[PDB]
């Protein structure tokens, strides 16, 4: 079968966005593909990660892949820094991409946006992301509507690796959702909704109480209409709560419009707060048998074991081609 | 003791500016320090290298580094691109790095100096520098005057790191020759020796024949003055020459000044390619030596195997301090 691959930073609590535009997919697509997930830890030291919160965020991650039901046995659940090849790889990709390549990133024009000084790893991250990509000779990486631009660099960066000095990668191709793909900040309708937003109310954490999670939909930027309908561009937050409703439950935003009639954003927010509690609560019951146990650690041991024998023999293959080293 | 760690670039055979600034007192310093010696692999692809090309070269710095007298049971003697931890460190590293820290080296700039698209590489050759060397707790770093300002750098980033997450690393310093730290091209008196300069004139490799030695003394710039005397402003070519010859000779500039009163560059010139070819002599043939046998593979297996021990015991160190991956 053909090959996946696809990573998620513990930069904190994955979010709702996190689950709908990736995760949530990557549980039906694990039986139909030789799947690699990652846990990209050296991703979320581009910018300031408190070591303590870190390597408690990567324990997290890493249970709450397997609590949506990532199935250790059909799928390669690992943590990129126990993979050296993925720094090795992302050394050599930026030997041959452009500075002008990277500046041109809109994430990092982003995330650069409005800072006096900023880590190179920001501006870097793209060779990193490609080399996750490019090691395992990827067919298909699902994402994200806010990852294609780098999974199109990721492409350009294969063929000319490949036209420079023979042919090597596979050319992977973005599997972006037709729904769900971008899900928006409960603040700033204007913004994806981001796990590591300052404003814990922009985003709802796979772990949060029912508690939190009714605040925050209380608390999600509407409008003065008062009239639940879809309308991206007149009710951004309107119709992105419609989203989360309408991807979470099951029906059509068109099947919401109708049942709303005559309603009623209070209740509106009421219902939706509890159809995102009542869908997080069996995977917050199984996150926490993960979390108080050992078989975590040995589900990413093991994982680690296969994505090195694969990653560091596409490393050597690298090397070859570029002449790194000596002869194996 | 304390430590010692120098680097040197396998993208085209070494000239006698990087023995005179930094091999030739590697040979000295081997019996007093603790010493790894590094053919820096990923800091050559930084830039285009031909496979074949950076594969012969590679070997070929290997021999050299022997032959000038390095002893493989008294310093370790190794392949960048084989030991992991650097591209790990690296990585580390440039996520603490700030993108104008590196934008200001003035290596950057000369190299990048006109140029539409460069390499990330180019851009990012500190932070793995910065890697090489603070993976081992050096001490002294001997160089080369023109890497004084990346050595500046890696200590401001081992600071940054010391007291940003705790005290791991030994604050280097450079330890830079009085003399001949600064080996000026043939061709152009205002510009360092460049193994990689466009032009072979610039440079003499120490694998150069008499004839060729010959020819590029004999090309070498001076004026019009026909008198030999030191001024490094006035007299910039002849400058140079009188400092060749003074290193590789053991006589003073003044010394030198008086021979040749009366003189006389042509034969100013015919005794300095003698004196060079000379030097080269016993160092080249002892290059043969090496170049012929499967003992330099034995020498540079035991050095990766014994800088790989030190260097990912300080990069579990380092994951361990910023938070990467789990316990250990
Ligand atoms: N708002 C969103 N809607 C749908 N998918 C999203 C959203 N945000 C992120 N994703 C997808 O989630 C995956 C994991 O990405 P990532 O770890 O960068 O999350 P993030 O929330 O954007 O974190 P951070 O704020 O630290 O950058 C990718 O496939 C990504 O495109
Ligand atoms: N002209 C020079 N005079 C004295 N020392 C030098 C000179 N050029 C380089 N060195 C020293 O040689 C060592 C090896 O450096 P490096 O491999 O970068 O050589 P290089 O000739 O400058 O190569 P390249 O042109 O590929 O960058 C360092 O210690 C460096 O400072
Ligand atoms: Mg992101
Ligand atoms: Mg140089």
């Amino acid at each position: 079968m053909k090959t996946i691959f696809s990573g998620i930073q513990p930069s904190g609590v994955i979010t709702i966005g996190n689950y709908i535009g990736a995760l949530r997919q990557f549980v039906e697509l694990q039986h139909e593909y030789n799947c690699y997930f990652c846990i990209v830890d050296q991703h979320a030291i581009t910018v300031w990660q408190d070591p303590h919160e870190l390597r408690q965020n990567i324990r997290r991650l890493a249970a709450l892949y397997l609590a949506v039901g990532i199935d250790p046995t059909q799928a390669t659940l690992f943590i990129q820094s126990e993979v050296p090849a993925h720094a090795q790889a992302a050394w050599m990709l930026q030997c041959i991409v452009y500075i002008g390549e990277l500046e041109r990133m809109t994430q990092f024009k982003e995330k650069s946006a409005g800072k006096e000084a900023v880590s190179a790893g920001l501006l870097t991250y793209p060779p990193l992301m490609a080399a996750d990509i490019l090691l395992y000779n990827t067919d298909i990486v699902p994402v994200g509507e806010d990852q294609k631009q780098h999974i199109e660099l990721t492409r350009d960066l294969a063929e000319r690796f490949n036209k420079r000095y023979g042919e090597l990668f596979t050319i992977p191709e973005a599997r972006i959702p037709k729904v769900g793909a971008r899900i928006m900040s409960l603040v700033d309708p204007t913004k994806k909704m981001s796990k590591s937003d300052p404003n814990p109310k922009a985003y709802i954490t796979l772990l949060d109480d029912a508690k939190t999670i009714e605040k925050k939909i209380k608390s999600a930027v509407t409008d003065s209409e008062g009239t639940i309908r879809y309308d991206k561009e007149a009710k951004p937050g309107i119709s992105n709560l419609l989203n989360i409703y309408s991807t979470l439950s099951g029906q059509s935003i068109e099947e919401l419009e109708r049942q709303y009639e005559g309603k009623g954003y209070g209740v509106f927010k009421a219902d939706l707060a509890q159809v995102v509690i009542e869908t997080l609560r069996p995977i917050q019951e199984r996150y926490h048998h993960w979390m108080e146990s050992e078989e975590l650690d040995r589900v990413l041991d093991e994982g680690a074991e296969k994505a090195n024998r694969v990653a560091s023999e596409m490393v050597r293959k690298m090397e070859q081609a570029m002449g790194l080293g000596r002869r194996r």
